[PDB]
C-alpha cells in the first residue's frame, strides 16, 4: 500500500550492509561464557567508586575483547588486495542504537577500564542528541554490537567493509549448571557470544583461539591485569 | 556417477532462490520462548472446538506472528529500490513439504484463530493432491517456515525476493528452568525461534522489538485479545 | 601498520573460498546429538585393541555420517549446471587444522570403523609434516571439519565450491536432561551438529531427514550394523 | 659518589612513610602465578611496579622533574628499579602502560643482563622514577638517596606478621604488614600533595582489584 521514499543516509547504509556482506565470506563461530565472576568484581568496584561513575558489564566487554586481539592479532588485522594489513593499536568501535551509529573508542587495548565507561557515555551522549565529527565513527579496526538489551538469546551481525571481525552479544540467562552439591547442581548465569569472521583473512584455528581467549579473560577478570 | 537433467520446476526456483540470497544481505537472530501456556490453552479449544475443528500449536504462531507485524511495522514492509514499499496487511504465507511450496493465507492479522486452521489444512490438501492459482501462493508480504515436526533445534531459511523477513521454528524440548521450589527447578518446554531480516530495512534495534513482542504475546494467549 | 604480502597459496584459497560464498546459497541446521551410548562403546573398543590403535569419538562421526549419505543419497550430490549429478560412493573429507588442509577418505560407506582411524592418523600426519597428492586432497563428495577441540560450542562453515553438504561439529559438554529418577533429573553428556547445505540441491525437509537419521545412527551405536 | 653527594647537597629531602596492607596481594598472586602455570613467576615487586606506576598517573606531580626556571613534566612514567650489583638502576619504559606479566619478564631479563653482563648507557639512565627494594635482606624501614633529575623515589621494608584488632571473639587476626617510606623534593612536591600520592598508592594495592582502573 503505502510507499515511503528512501532517505540518503539509508541509502548508503544499505549500499555498505550489502556490498560488506556479499564481497566478504561470513562464518560465524559461537560459544557460551559464565559471568558468575564478572558481577562479583562489579559490585566491588560500583560500590568503591562512590557514586563518581558506573561500570557496565558491557564495558568489560571491551577491555577483554581488546586485549584479546592483542593476543591473537589476526582477528584485529584487515584484508586488502595484494596486502593483508596489520593493525598494532585496537580502535574498538561500539554500535548503538540511533533513531544506528558506530563510535570509535581509540586505545581500546591501553587505557582503563572506567575511562572506557567515561568515554562511551560521552559518545553515546553526543551521538544522540547531537553531531559527530565524520572520523570519530569512521574506520574501526574492530566492532562490538549489544542486544542483549531486548533479550535476544543469541544472534549473528554484518560486519564493516575494512574490518575483519565483528562480536555479537546475547542477552545474560540463567541456566542449571551441573555441580558436586549433594543437590548435584547450581544456578549460574550465562551469555552466548557469536562472532563473525572474514573467512579470507581469519582461519577456523585462529578464530577459535581469539574466542578461547575471550573466554578465560572474562570467566576470571583478575587474569586481565595480564 | 548417476546424471540427473534438472526439470524446468526446480529451475525457476533456483534463480528466485539464487538472486535472493546474492542480492539481500543477510542478518539473523534467535531466541527461546516457552511454550507451556499455549499447550494449555490447545487443550480447552480442542475440547471447546469438540471434534469440529483442531488447532495446531502452528496455528497459533500464524495469529502471534500476524499481530506483532501490526505493532512492529518495519518487518512487515517490503523493500523496492529507491522506495521501501509498505503493506498495512499482512498476507502470511506459510511452507509446507512437497516432493516445497508456500500457500498463502489471506488477511492474517484479522480473521480468527480457528479460521486459520481450517485455512491452511484446505490449502495444504490443494497443494500435495492438487493445483493452485499462482496468485494464492506469490506474493506474500511475509513467511513462516516449520522444520520442527522432524526434530531440528533451530535452523535459519533463505528469504524471498520481494519480502523482508521470515521466521524458522525449531522443534519442542523439554528443558529445566530455575524455580523457587524445594527442588529448585521444574520442567517447562522450550521452542527456539530464529528470525532472518534484510538488514537494508530491518535494523538491529527494530528487528529485535518484533521478536520480543512476538514472545511476549506467545507467552501467555490471553494477550492475544490485544 | 604492518603490511603483509598475500602468499599465492592464500590467495589461491581466498578466491576459491570467496567465489564458492558469493555463489551457492546456504542454508544452516543444527541439532544436539547424546553421546552417552558413543562414549561407552569406545571404552569397550579400545580396550579389546590392547594398544593397536585408538578409536576417536571423530571417527564416530565419519562412518554414521558415511551411513547417513547412503540412506539420504540426496545429500550426497553435486551441483553442475543443466545436470544435478549425483554420487554413489562417498568420499569424505576430513578437515585438519595445518599452519587448513582437507584430506580424503575414500569408500568412507564401506571401510571399518578401526581402518577409517588408522587412515585419518596417516594422513594428518603426512599433511602436517610432508607432501600429499592433490586429488588426495581435491574432490571430496562431502566434507567435515571439526572444532571441538577448541572449545566451540557451534559453528557455521564455508562450503566447497564442487560439493553440496558440510558438517559443523561443537564442543561437547554436560548438560542437564530432565529424567524419571527421584532427583528428576541425571547427567548427560551433550554436542551440537550444524550442517550447511546449498537449498538448490538440498530442501529443506531432505536435509532434516538426513539431519534426524544421522541423530539416530550416532545415539546407538548397535544400529551402525544396519 | 660524585651524582650521590650533589643530589643530597642540591635538592632538599623530606620523608613520608606509611604502613600497607599485603594480605589481599597474596591471594592475588597465587591465583595468577597459578594461572601462567609456569610460563612466568608474578614476584611481590611486581605489583608494587604497576601501583606506583598508576598512582603517578593520578598524581601527576610526583612524575615531574624539577629544572631552573622551569618545572618539567612528564605524562610518561620510566620506572627504574634498583638492583643490587657488585648497584644499577635498570629502567623500565611504559610502566603505566604495560601489563602485569610484561613486567615481570622485563625485570627478568634486565636483571640477568646487569649481572652478568652489559647495558647500553640509555637503558640505565633519565628514569622518571625509582624504586629500591631491600625486604630481601629484613630491613624494616629505610629511606634512601634521589637521582639529580628526579622528583621522589620510593623504599620498601621487608614484610612481617603483626596483630590488628578484629572483631573476632578473640578480638584480633594476624595480617601481613610491610612499611613503604618515600623520598620528596620539597621544592616540587609538597606535603599535601606528597600525602595523596603516597595514600592513592596504598588504596591501589590494598586491593588489587581497584588496578583495573
Amino acid at each position: 500500500f503505502t510507499d515511503i521514499p528512501i532517505s540518503n543516509i539509508r541509502r548508503v547504509i544499505a549500499q555498505r550492509l550489502m556490498q560488506s556482506k556479499q564481497t566478504i565470506p561470513h562464518y560465524y563461530l559461537s560459544i557460551d561464557v559464565n559471568m558468575g565472576e564478572v558481577l562479583l568484581v562489579r559490585k566491588e568496584l560500583n560500590k568503591m567508586l562512590e557514586g563518581k561513575s558506573k561500570i557496565s558489564v558491557n564495558d568489560f566487554i571491551i577491555k577483554a575483547s581488546a586485549l584479546a586481539c592483542l593476543k591473537v592479532p589476526e582477528a584485529n588485522s584487515s584484508w586488502m588486495d595484494t596486502v593483508i594489513r596489520q593493525n598494532h593499536v585496537v580502535d574498538i568501535s561500539v554500535a548503538v542504537s540511533t533513531p544506528l551509529i558506530t563510535p570509535i573508542v581509540f586505545n581500546a587495548h591501553i587505557k582503563g577500564l572506567e575511562t572506557i565507561a567515561n568515554d562511551v557515555v560521552s559518545l553515546a551522549t553526543k551521538a544522540r542528541e547531537g553531531k559527530l565529527q565524520p572520523h570519530e565513527f569512521q574506520g574501526g579496526t574492530f566492532t562490538i554490537s549489544n542486544l542483549g538489551m531486548f533479550g535476544i538469546k543469541n544472534f549473528s551481525a554484518i560486519i564493516n567493509p575494512p574490518q575483519a571481525c565483528i562480536l555479537a552479544i546475547g542477552a545474560s540467562e540463567d541456566r542449571l549448571v551441573p555441580a558436586d552439591n549433594e543437590k548435584g547442581f547450581d544456578v549460574a548465569s550465562m551469555m552466548s557470544v557469536t562472532l563473525s569472521c572474514d573467512h579470507r583473512v581469519v582461519d577456523g584455528a585462529v578464530g577459535a583461539q581469539w574466542l578461547a581467549e575471550f573466554r578465560k579473560y572474562l570467566e576470571k577478570p583478575i587474569t586481565m591485569l595480564l
